[PDB]
């Protein structure tokens, strides 16, 4: 089972929508942070610590939890440095699982309601 992550719903989201985040093929017994990310610049991503969460992969490398997404949020860099406001209406945002060393499967892109 290859490392993968699934997020649903992933489209038609609103600020406050709760999504299901699931991971498979992960490190058995490893704790994974669940967070919303955004590419704030080429090769630069910021996340939303204000609504982050954590989940530990089971003996089978599977995990699943919930996450509240935000249309816009105060983004922080990987090292905790404050970046600034991020608007997922335009910015490319995703939800991802990452362990303490920054490893984990590819994040899943998300989009918000346009109405
Ligand atoms: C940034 C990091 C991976 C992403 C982590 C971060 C700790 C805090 C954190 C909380 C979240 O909600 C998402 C993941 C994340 C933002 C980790 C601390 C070290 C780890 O990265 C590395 O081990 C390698 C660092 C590097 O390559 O310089
Ligand atoms: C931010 C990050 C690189 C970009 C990652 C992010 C985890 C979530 C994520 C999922 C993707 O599929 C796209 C990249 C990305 C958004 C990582 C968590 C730690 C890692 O970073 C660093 O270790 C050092 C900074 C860097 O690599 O530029």
């Amino acid at each position: 089972a290859a490392p993968t992550a699934t997020v649903t719903p992933s489209s038609g989201l609103s600020d406050g929508t709760v999504v299901k985040v699931a991971g498979a093929g992960l490190q058995a017994g490893t704790a994974y942070w669940v967070a919303q990310w955004a590419r704030v610049d080429t090769g630069v991503w910021a996340y939303n610590p204000a609504d982050n969460s954590s989940v530990t992969a089971d003996a089978n490398g599977s995990a699943s939890t919930s996450l509240t997404v935000r249309r816009s949020f105060e983004g922080f860099l990987f090292d905790g440095t404050r970046w600034g406001t991020v608007d997922c209406t335009t910015a490319a945002c995703q939800v991802g699982l990452s362990d303490a060393a920054g490893n984990g499967p590819e994040g899943v892109a998300i989009s918000f309601n346009h109405h």
